[PDB]
């Protein structure tokens, strides 16, 4: 099962008509209002808020003290709805501080356990996160570029991509943008931190 | 001397008509094509412009005559090479990066983390990232004072590397807070005209942002 979470980024970055994206929807802050405005009934709304009307059929989660509403929404989704995956929409564009918080959200030890189950999606990008190990990914038909992004120090190996790396160490965050798949699949291995993999298009 | 650098990001994120922005212009990759298209004569161009379209070859070649043309090297991205070349040949006091946001996320993070390289780190204090809703500044360890940008509403402290960060007078505060990985402390705000902060290591990014009032007013 997949739960869709909508945060407050610009609508111009949505990959498609949200009513077109299947799966239960959850909205945080502005995200909830935009889901409602689109006639979408959320299974859960996070924040302090037709709304009251849409909230009867939804699990309402008020803001707390230790979490951002986005972090709270993520934590609440996995603990209460318990899906296999959460697709984050509205997480890019606009305010950069929100964007970066969304991208580095899984670094916090409490949310890292879910890194493998969280994906950011917008019209030009798909973002997945990985924990140390060996993996195989497949090219997304509509994407041209592939990028490996170490969010923390690690030894990264890319044995079969257009550009490769042999247990390369990064002492700080780095974005190896503009790589590409040789064929339809590719492998990668790393021994620490968290790795973000981004497939993008123009 | 403010040197403006335009990279390949979406034009929708520009903060204004590029021709209204003062200071010499440098274009990297697609950025160069966009400057030429707007009638802006770049003082320098960085990127491979020889395997580009015949339809656009001559027209770009005409604009490149009066510009310093820097060819890609083997060690740097074109954006990094542009930054290195600017400090090397244009005697700038500050470098303002435009077109560094939106679009592809791998390029965006690359622009945000560019100054982390030990070599480029010496220029972090002089590189400012600018788009429609944001203005990003970078700092090296020490104590600082900043003021609120007139059009900005939000303030954010973004440690890019492990450090102890102290925020004593902002809406929200931190007392030697430690981060073991990059963190974006978003939505803080100035409490007064100025704000201060101190940190002991790594590189700190500071972001002043605003909402897109126009777009929000449409919903």
């Amino acid at each position: 099962t997949i739960v869709n979470l909508l945060v407050g980024g610009p609508t111009a970055n949505y990959p498609a008509d949200l009513t077109t994206i299947p799966g239960p929807w959850v909205g945080a802050d502005r995200g909830a209002l935009r889901l409602v405005k689109r006639g979408i009934q959320p299974v859960m709304v996070v924040g302090d808020f037709t709304v009251k009307d849409a909230l009867v059929g939804a699990i309402v989660v008020k803001p707390d003290q230790d979490h951002t509403d986005t972090q709270l929404a993520i934590k609440s989704i996995f603990e209460q709805l318990q899906p296999d995956e959460v697709h984050l929409y509205g997480a890019t564009g606009g305010r950069l501080d929100h964007l970066l918080a969304n991208m580095w959200l899984v670094l916090d030890p409490v949310f890292r356990q879910w890194a493998p189950q969280i994906k950011l999606i917008d019209k030009q990008n798909s973002v997945r996160f990985f924990l140390p190990g060996d993996y195989q990914i497949t090219k997304e038909a509509d994407k041209r570029y592939l990028a490996f992004v170490p969010l923390m120090p690690m030894h990264l190996t890319l044995p079969d991509e257009k550009y490769q790396l042999d247990a390369a160490y990064n002492a700080y965050p780095i974005s190896w943008a503009s790589n590409e798949f040789s064929g339809n699949t590719g492998h990668f291995s790393f021994d620490a931190g968290v790795l973000a993999v981004i497939q993008s298009r123009d």
